[PDB]
């Protein structure tokens, strides 16, 4: 019998282990405060702004 | 009355700790022997010559 030596080759086809789907870093409001240096504590203060009545 | 929420702010005007002046390095004899590496036990022999009496 014809006998051959081959390589065992080995493909990466898109085949994945199944992890679930990133969706809550975009759905939350996410870094709009960056200038934690150079603040006590690593606190940023937040102002809300103020409300007056007619 | 109305109140107002505010940084504090930290800002450099030139008040420093105050610390002294270097002068003795410029007025001790530096450096006469500088090969210490390359003699044994990092020392350096001083040969000072003989004097005789009569």
């Amino acid at each position: 019998a014809h006998i051959f030596v081959k390589p065992e080759l080995v493909a990466e086809i898109g085949v994945k282990q199944l992890q679930r789907e990133i969706v809550l870093p975009g759905l939350v409001w996410t870094n709009p405060l960056t200038d934690f240096g150079g603040s006590k504590n690593d606190t940023i203060t937040v102002r809300v702004p103020a409300i007056t009545t007619a």
